[PDB]
């Protein structure tokens, strides 16, 4: 309670004149090993298209929305014009991009805002891909064209409160009834669920006692998806607690390609390739910001980029970025050549996100105080990395997928 | 848009039944090296006292205020009843506690909530202490009785946009006028500055060319303090941008004991010990949460505590924590005996600060998904640590303070 | 072949004039937090006495011996004059030191040479202590006084080719025979064993199927112990493969206090406190050496200590040292007060080990090329830490000992 | 003294029968991202030839030689027959391999023995290359053919006691006299120098004040090279202190293409790509050995590979190896494409080197006790990695080479 307590925050141009905030997004200086050499002409055109659009459309508004933990619904039709949704799905009204074209688009979104990327990743590299790989021809033709336009939104429900890392032992049931299925259970952390038109729900078929997948609809009687508050990262992403009580799904809406967790495993493997590319994008952005910031901000009568400790940290981030990118690039190519094991994807995601965590640490301390401000990207990025390091399998779970594959010995279960 | 988009969040007890959230604070398990042995009877009594008060009064409401970036004003008299504000200042209405007493109280506050400790710390171990050291006996008798009971609040303005790490090159001017002084300049990041009744403004005396100190008042004409938004950590702390335009301050509100920057470094050495104790407590709280969570939460039919990977992470935290306490404790003992150099104070704050960053990182990934949720503390703590790692000297600035002392060569300025 | 190939190496004063080799041992600048304040006047006396002797007697010759992987037998009587061997054993011709005194001398020995410390450690803290804690009055008086003078050397044989980390399941058998026992099996890695007078051999008593302990004598029929070659660290220590072929040990030389692994486990805990002081010692040595080296060595027109990067590495070391020391210190008091658990000793030894590794790594790179020369200590110290990080239980085994204790759930056995 | 003290060590098959030592070299499992996909068929063939030669000829003999710190001269005609010496030099009796061809060759040599690698690299990528890039046709035709056959050995002398990192400022002098030059000064750390036939000595022309390069011959009047003893890594490489007192060098032996430091600095960037590949090779070997050791060695009734903690380490190493290779591979393509900058070569060398250090650290602790024995490779490579992390420019110096380039500000010089 003062004369000034109620007053609107001081404008950034007056509050910190020395540096530019992320509204005017930093230029790409993280690309140090000339990555366009590794990209097809079509892939280069997508990279710059996604980037120009994210910097113009999303960067100026992301700070507000991230702070309020609100989703920028108005940005959806643009993201659908970007032709990103539907990744590498061929036909059914999808763009039919290369896995690498999709991967670099993923990074180019994540570079600017990780929530938008997660939004699309969950919608497209999980939601749509599960329909593409596991759906009927009828389902694909019915559901994908619109999903690709972003006229409808998908989400992907696997995780439960009782079942997170231990996904194959999920407890959401699916009971065969007359004319379809009856779904019962509870799902947790499902991004988009609070407004998704389509909800791919993984439920245990109670006849076969194996895991099946079902396309649930928005507003189905017995369905309730509600917002998870107080997240420190991915604040624009709407993560849902879902309740299903005798939610009905007709025969035609069961995914025929999901007959046990082995198929969910096959989806997650391809999905982990796309998730790997999020930390790559984020790291690229953090460096870009850090690079500009350090050159702009002056202390002790010199740019902050003049000091040894600041340079060592800047180059450490820079090396991490080149390696991560190449790491993610190889992964894509392994997939394309049809020779990719789940262990290779797990390691891709585990390793990359670990080095990204490291990179965000350094990038965060490099901006000093402003490094904790959403305004300057890094804080946002630093916070957004944490759940990414957790989802699509934790670091520990992913390294054990690889460890099992590389050694021949499962090491998940307790003594 | 949905029939359930607007609905309130699911109750945590139904949302995630397995683990209990921070609103019911975890028991102390972090204290593995029986630290009460290093505490005197009245030092123990205070540890107990603040602990209970923080768990009962602050824990149940800290989630929602932190999320909304609001200060919990209703909580301030309860903190004033604890008799911790005023620190080690003898007399003048203050508690006259030992340095070690002040330190674990700083830790036990930070254990539950870092924002609250920061508020107290800038108020008591910066605001009140500069009055207690650099003040006249008059300034002591007038402001200190009210500041100790928390009936009035203090802040401490050194940092500004152009001068943060280079505090010595402070730009804010102080022209001499009859009756007193006019303050012209700008400050930034100042904790409590939006509602502080007293604002200790550091400004350059244009007559002597040196930095001085001025107790400016709330609602002084020309003075505007405005909240800094979009912080990722220390969200309840009201850090401000301060505009000073011809701000009048009479002869009696100037601090007679600060005629040079040298005087501010004298104070900053003592504060850097209290600040060193923030990460200690925060890290204790993190281990405390983690210990209980890993025992409650089951995965693959076992508690999360049963897994090698988790036990290692938890044990690394434990070790870190013991070492951090011992480090801070010796830092108090060096102060108590009048042999503490600034380098010693800096090493402590740097080292402890760093190991906390490491501890929080481990703690955060130990909780999986829920580790990003403020409701479970470790997410709050993980974020709160970043600012703490940065302010009162960055890790780098502090290390080069020690570096200069121990090699005789200053390495702050560039080539 | 060359006209200079066979010529002796260049003298250090000529080959590298700028910096002093370890032969003139550096002054103690690692003690930054004034550690004598935590020691009794007796504890201070020993620290000093043990340093004076290590610097004068061992430093000038330790390089030549560490390179040839040889033990300096002539050094033995000088070590037994220090009054170290025996440790905390009360009576029976032992010095009856405090636990902290025995801990400090270990650090001061390890500070100059780690091999020398490991010699004394295996001898006094493992070998002699086993006779104190599990021996009978008869054999305590028979063997201990000679051991404390170092007129005779002891070793401690637990590890086997098949049982290192899994010591509880050892396979060396001890067959009850008229008038004593017959020992059969192999031991690996036993320090001093190639010249030890007393070999404490742990073997499975074939009547009870539990581990027992036996005092075996040098040159006993069926005993042969050979050096382990090609060691990168602790190269002065004579580690042996012991082959035991029907070795006769009479009823009088069976330790009546060892009746299962629980007794040998009781011993390891007290020993791990002393081992924990070794990396403390070594890290002090590395710092002391680096500090002097960065002031003497000059590059780009200034002392290496002038550079931001070097100063930070040095300060990081300095921070670790102070924390490691306090950690070892607190651990001693825990033991002195009868409140030490095995899990507390395991934490000390795990954490301090890990911190030393970090320190040595930093310390090694700081000296550039000379950082890989035994002459300049760091290289020797750096290598020596590696087996210390492994023996007395690996970092992982010790982590899980603490792990099991704090969680109450064992996590050693596989999935 | 003992009846068994002078006996030879126990043969490994009886000492530790559970695991196979490096003398029988492990199969390649570190190639997890199918690296041959990124190599030309010529490059795959070279990779194959070198690997089979190193495993057959060097692995069975390396342990004894590394421990004695002696060079295996008898291996020279084999290494010569591999067709590596000469690297990418086209013509003049050299094999004219591609850049990646020489890179993978480097790695495969280093994979088995780092000393052998450094031997060839200093001879080929420094000695021979300096003549190719900076020699006259007359001296290229005269010296290279025999050098490519290893019938003569070259070395490359830049460093001196007073100039290591600051190489630009060396004090070795070249005075113009009738018929040629007289070289005066001292050199340190020069590999192959005790037996090298040709010695490329860099010395400051006294007329022009710039660094020049001179082909000095073995046993030249005034030349004395002596072995630097007591190294902990690359123990097989013969590094020298070189003494030059009025060493005469004829006009025809002055490299006419070396006129200032920027000529030698241009060579350093090309050879720095090759050095980068040394860590890549070594890490692969470390992984390869670990993989096999962890499957073979049983403890607690399971392979060491069965335990979470061990799998995590193993997978972290594997992640690193993939990233390092891709990193090294990309660097080669940047050079092949003619677009490499010093900063990029510096970044590669710095980053890859640091990752290899982390890897060696993990691989070392994964083998327990035996991880300190040269017999099981890991120990040797761990140690070998330290000089590699230091030479060809340090981590600090290399990072600052990139820092200067990306930021535009040099930060080598002190305040
Ligand atoms: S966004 C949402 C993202 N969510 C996730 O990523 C969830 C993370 N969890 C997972 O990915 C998986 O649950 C997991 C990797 C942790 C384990 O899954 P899984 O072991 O492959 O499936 P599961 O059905 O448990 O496997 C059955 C058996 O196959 C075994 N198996 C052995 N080798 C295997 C191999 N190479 N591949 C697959 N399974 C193998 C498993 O060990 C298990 O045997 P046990 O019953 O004896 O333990
Ligand atoms: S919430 C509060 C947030 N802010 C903080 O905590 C403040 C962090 N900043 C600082 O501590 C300081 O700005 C600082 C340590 C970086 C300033 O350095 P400083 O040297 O101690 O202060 P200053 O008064 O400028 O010293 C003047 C000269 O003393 C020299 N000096 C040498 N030894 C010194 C010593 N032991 N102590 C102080 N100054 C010393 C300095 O080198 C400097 O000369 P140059 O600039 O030519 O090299
Ligand atoms: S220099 C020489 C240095 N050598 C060493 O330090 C040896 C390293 N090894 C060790 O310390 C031990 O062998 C070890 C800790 C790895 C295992 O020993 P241990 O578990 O303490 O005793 P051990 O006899 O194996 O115990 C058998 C049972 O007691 C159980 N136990 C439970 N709590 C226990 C406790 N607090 N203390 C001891 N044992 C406990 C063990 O878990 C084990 O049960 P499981 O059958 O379910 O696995
Ligand atoms: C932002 C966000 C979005 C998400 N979106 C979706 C979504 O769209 N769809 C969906 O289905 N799910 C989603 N999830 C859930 C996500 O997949 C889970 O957070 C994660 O996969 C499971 O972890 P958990 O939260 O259950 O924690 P837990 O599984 O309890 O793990 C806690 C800790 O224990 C460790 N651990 C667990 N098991 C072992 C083991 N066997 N050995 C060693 N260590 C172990 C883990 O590494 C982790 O550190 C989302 C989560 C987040 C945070
Ligand atoms: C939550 C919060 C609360 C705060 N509260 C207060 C307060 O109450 N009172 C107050 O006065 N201030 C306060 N501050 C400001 C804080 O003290 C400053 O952030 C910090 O001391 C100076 O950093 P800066 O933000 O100016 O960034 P900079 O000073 O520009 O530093 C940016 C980076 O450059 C590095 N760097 C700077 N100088 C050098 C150098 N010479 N050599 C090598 N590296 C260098 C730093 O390590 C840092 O990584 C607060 C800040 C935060 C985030
Ligand atoms: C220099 C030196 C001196 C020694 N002196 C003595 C002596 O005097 N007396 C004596 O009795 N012994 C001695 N030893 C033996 C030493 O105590 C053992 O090396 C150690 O206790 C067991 O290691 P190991 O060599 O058998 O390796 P292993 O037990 O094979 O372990 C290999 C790796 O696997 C990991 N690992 C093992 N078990 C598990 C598990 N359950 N879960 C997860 N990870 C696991 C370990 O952490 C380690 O990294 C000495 C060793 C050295 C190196
Ligand atoms: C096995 C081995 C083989 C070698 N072979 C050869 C050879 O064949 N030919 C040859 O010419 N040389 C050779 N060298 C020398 C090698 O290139 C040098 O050791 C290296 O360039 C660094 O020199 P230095 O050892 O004097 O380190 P120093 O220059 O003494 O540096 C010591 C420390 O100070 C730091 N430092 C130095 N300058 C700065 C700065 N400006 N800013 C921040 N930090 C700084 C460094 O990072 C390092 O940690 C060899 C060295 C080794 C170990």
């Amino acid at each position: 309670k003062s004369s000034y307590f109620d007053l609107p925050p001081m404008e950034m141009s007056v509050a910190f004149p020395q540096a530019t905030p992320a509204s005017t997004f930093p230029p790409c200086t993280s690309d140090y090993y000339h990555f366009n050499d590794l990209l097809t002409p079509e892939e280069q055109a997508i990279r710059k298209k996604v980037r120009e659009c994210m910097e113009k459309e999303v960067a100026p508004i992301m700070t507000e929305y991230w702070e309020k933990a609100e989703f920028p619904f108005h940005i959806t039709p643009k993201l659908g014009a970007m032709g990103v949704a539907g990744g590498s799905i061929k036909g059914y009204g999808c763009p039919g991009l290369s896995i690498t074209a999709n991967a670099i688009a993923t990074a180019e979104i994540a570079r600017v805002d990780a929530s938008c990327s997660t939004f699309i990743l969950v919608h497209s590299s999980l939601g749509m891909l599960t329909i593409a790989l596991c759906g009927s021809e009828a389902q694909k033709e019915k559901y994908l064209p619109s999903l690709a336009q972003l006229n409808t939104v998908a989400c992907w429900a696997l995780t439960e409160p009782d079942n997170g890392s231990d996904a194959s032992g999920l407890g959401t049931t699916a009971t065969k009834v007359e004319g379809g299925w009856k779904i019962n259970g509870q799902k947790r952390w499902i991004g988009n669920s609070t407004f998704a038109d389509l909800l791919i729900i993984f439920a245990r078929n109670t006849t076969t006692n194996q895991i099946n997948g079902f396309i649930v609809k928005k507003d189905a009687p017995g369905l309730k998806a509600t917002k998870i508050p107080n997240k420190i990262g991915l604040r624009m992403v709407q993560n849902g607690d879902i309740l299903l009580q005798n939610v009905f799904v007709p025969d035609e809406d069961r995914l025929p390609g999901v007959n046990s967790f082995q198929d969910t495993s096959k989806v997650l493997a391809v999905s982990r390739v796309m998730v790997a590319w999020q930390p790559i994008g984020i790291s690229m952005g953090i460096y870009d910001m850090c690079h500009r910031y350090l050159k702009e901000r002056k202390q002790f009568g010199a740019p902050l980029a003049a000091f040894q400790l600041n340079q060592q940290k800047l180059v450490q981030m820079l090396g991490n970025v080149q390696a991560m990118f190449l790491m993610g690039w190889r992964l894509c190519k392994l997939y394309e050549t049809g020779q990719m094991t789940p262990g290779q994807a797990s390691l891709g995601k585990a390793w990359i996100s670990s080095k990204a965590r490291e990179t965000a640490s350094l990038g965060r301390e490099l901006l000093g105080g402003n490094g904790i401000l959403a305004d300057f990207l890094v804080a946002k990025a630093f916070c957004d990395l944490e759940p990414i390091y957790t989802y699509e399998g934790t670091y520990d779970i992913n390294t054990l997928v690889t460890g099992r594959e590389v050694t021949g010995i499962a090491s998940f279960k307790p003594a």
